[PDB]
């Protein structure tokens, strides 16, 4: 993950895993890798995660897009690391 092309995305509902974050990302150019973090013990997602782009234009762009975008009943929150 070059920078500054990296976020954390929280507010990810528990079902989504890291290539759905990575689909869901894809729009705003290569994403890179992708990870949802798990509590090891029950394997719920922690709903927040990682996305690595290889660029920091399109890390801007997905932050400014999606933001605050709501899916399901949570409003993403996305930010660079």
């Amino acid at each position: 993950g070059p920078e500054g092309a990296n976020l954390f995305i929280y507010h990810l509902p528990q079902e989504f895993g890291d290539q759905d974050i990575l689909q869901m990302f894809m729009p705003f150019g290569n994403v890179i890798s992708a990870k949802v973090f798990i509590d090891k013990q029950t394997n719920l997602s922690k709903c927040f995660g990682f996305v690595s782009y290889d660029n920091p234009v399109s890390a801007q762009a997905a932050i400014q897009a999606m933001n605050g975008f709501q899916i399901g009943m949570k409003r993403l929150k996305v930010q660079l690391k």
